[PDB]
């Protein structure tokens, strides 16, 4: 009937069916929809009362729901909270190059380093912080690594603790820019290392008494690559008989007769890629006149500057081992395994990388396949998790100025000349 | 009525292709040979052979095609006829040209780096031979862009070719600024030249009276 | 799939009328009662709760009702989509050109 | 046609 969020459930040991004020008993179907969550918050031989004279039982009884009565009651608020992750106002980065904007994003202590470190901590990643503090997310080193950024606790001096040297690393990469449509601008396009592919010059002659538009000159250039792989398997069988005779004239003759059979099976897989560039000129020629035309195709390196205003999204990877005491992975491993998980901070891409999808679907146990967010709510409280996730998913807006450059692209030129009277 | 629905099209295509194939095979064969006395034919030698083979082949290829098409689509007045002609030639083509342009270029430095101190980020001390190319002009890539490296010197992880902080320390900020400003000064010129190319296409499309 | 009166009951009764055996859980004797709903892959499974014990021949082989392959017949004027965003952009090809008109 |  209505979705039930396990974090809002509460047990009242006030007698058979007597909940607290602002709370009502949970019925059988609601309990069944979230059975694993409720059985997880019960004693092994505990028996609790549902509504309508039903009862749920602990892990010792396999969480059975059956008619009965008890002294403790499972209750849900009369007006529950939705628990949605709030949306915060956009953080504005001062304008610059892409790398400069990334630099300013990943060196923001209050808006980036702290919320992401706290998210890694709440999920159960061990040693999120440097050796010169005890607080989570302090004494963090930020480094530029290839095309990404790494934020890791400063592992200087010495540390006390089990495997205190295996600091959790936070990786930021795969930046994307949702542009404001009216803000994009580009500068001069410049060409270098121009190598001629092909040119054509022509005349379009109109001897009629009316303007003629029916002319076409077209130059097309195509390049393709292809590949193939073939596996063949064969079998053969052969039988030979050899005999000796005295043929009349030739004398002693050796006769061989051979019969063979063969079978073969071949399997082939291949592919190709093609790129084509076409240029056409179709002049309108005045009556009793002729027009010259020219088409040229070059290969050239192309460059131009550009700028825009954009929302900024990125991939956030968490690497480290999960704490033995408690972590939020749905299987809850206990051997301190190494773990890497990537979230997409930005528009939805898939379920495994989307915090919002998992957070919204936490009321369906069959959908809980990566992170157990109900567990984090139980450990730290709903408001704390909401605030941390709201800060982690805060939109970012920036002005970007950059340079496009590419090698061996196409450069075309199509010219319609001035008419010459006939 | 006047009619515009006519089309004559002449198209000419040329193509080249290439391919390379590598094949590897294995074979296994077992033969048995025996002697019998078959009734009528007498002494007979019988051979029985069984073979199996396996093969793997890998091919890579490519092609290039160039096509030139010319069409004529005359509008013909009512109760009339128009002759049309299309010609395609191969020809060498030439023409003079002129324009006004900004001028950019590649600047390569070749030599050995000083033992006392050099600006390469690794700071080699064995006097190695060194060639490095800068693009004086619009940006092409990080390794050839002085402006990009200069702007990014505040990020140690981006410092992968030249250590401009070292040059600033050795010579002063203003000196390096002025020298790089003079090195990257834009250049403008008027150019007059000649285009020439062999074995190009020449077309002629004619709508008559 | 959690609507008892509009989905679980009519579908359970249809299974019972066609002759499927044991349409219901172990804690009732009525058809379509004490049914568990679970999310399985991209579908849903509704099956009688097989807890405790049962009296009957093969009473543990409860009939399962599977719901999958959802489709949506859209009202034509009601579709709307938001901003299209692109990620992991890899260039394939580009061409720049000029179109010159020297005629009048 | 269907209006948008």
């Amino acid at each position: 009937a209505e979705p039930v969020y396990p974090d809002q459930l509460r047990l009242f040991s006030l007698g058979q069916g007597v909940c607290g004020d602002k709370y009502r008993p949970v019925n059988r179907e609601e309990a069944q929809s979230v059975k694993s969550n409720i059985v997880g918050m019960m004693g092994q031989w505990q028996i609790s009362g549902l509504a309508n004279g039903w009862v749920i039982m602990g892990p010792g009884y396999n969480g059975e729901i059956k008619p009965g009565t008890a002294s403790n009651t499972w209750c849900y608020p009369t007006n529950p909270v939705t628990g949605e992750i709030p949306t915060l106002s956009a953080l504005d980065i001062p304008d610059g190059d892409e790398v400069d904007v990334q630099w300013r994003l990943v060196h923001d202590s209050a808006n980036f380093i702290k919320p992401t470190s706290y998210l890694a901590h709440y999920l159960g990643y061990a040693w999120v912080g440097g050796n010169h503090s005890q607080y989570v997310g302090e004494d963090m080193d930020v480094t530029r690594d290839g095309d990404g950024w790494v934020i890791r606790g400063n592992n200087d001096g010495g540390c006390d603790g089990y495997r205190c040297g295996d600091k959790t690393a936070i990786k930021v990469s795969n930046f994307a820019y949702n542009l404001d449509p009216d803000s994009f601008k580009h500068g001069d396009v410049t060409q270098s290392d121009r190598q001629l592919v092909k040119t054509v010059v022509g005349w379009a002659v109109n001897d009629s008494d009316t303007p003629q538009s029916g002319y076409d000159v077209t130059l097309r250039y195509d390049t393709a690559t292809n590949w193939s792989k073939t596996n063949t398997y064969g079998l053969s069988e052969k039988v030979t008989t050899k005999n000796k005779f005295k043929w009349p004239l030739v004398g002693e003759t050796e006769l061989s007769i051979e019969i063979a059979a063969n079978q073969s099976w071949a399997s082939q897989n291949g592919g190709s890629t093609t790129t084509s560039l076409s240029q056409s000129v179709r002049p309108t020629v005045p009556a009793r006149s002729k027009i010259p035309v020219k088409i040229e195709l070059y290969k050239a390196d192309i460059s131009y500057p550009y700028e825009f205003k954009a929302d900024v999204s990125y991939d956030l990877t968490l690497s480290g081992f999960l704490r033995w005491g408690g972590n939020a992975w749905y299987t809850h491993p206990d051997n301190r395994p190494n773990w890497n998980h990537t979230f997409v901070i930005g528009p939805y891409k898939d379920k495994a990388s989307s915090i919002r999808y998992q957070w919204d679907k936490r009321y369906i146990p069959g959908e809980v396949k990566w992170w157990d967010w109900n567990w984090t709510i139980q450990q730290n409280g709903l408001s704390t998790m909401q605030n941390n996730l709201a800060r982690v998913l805060r939109p970012v807006r920036a002005g970007i100025t950059g340079d496009f450059s590419a090698e061996s692209q196409f450069a075309g030129n199509i010219e319609i000349g001035a008419p010459v009277p006939l």
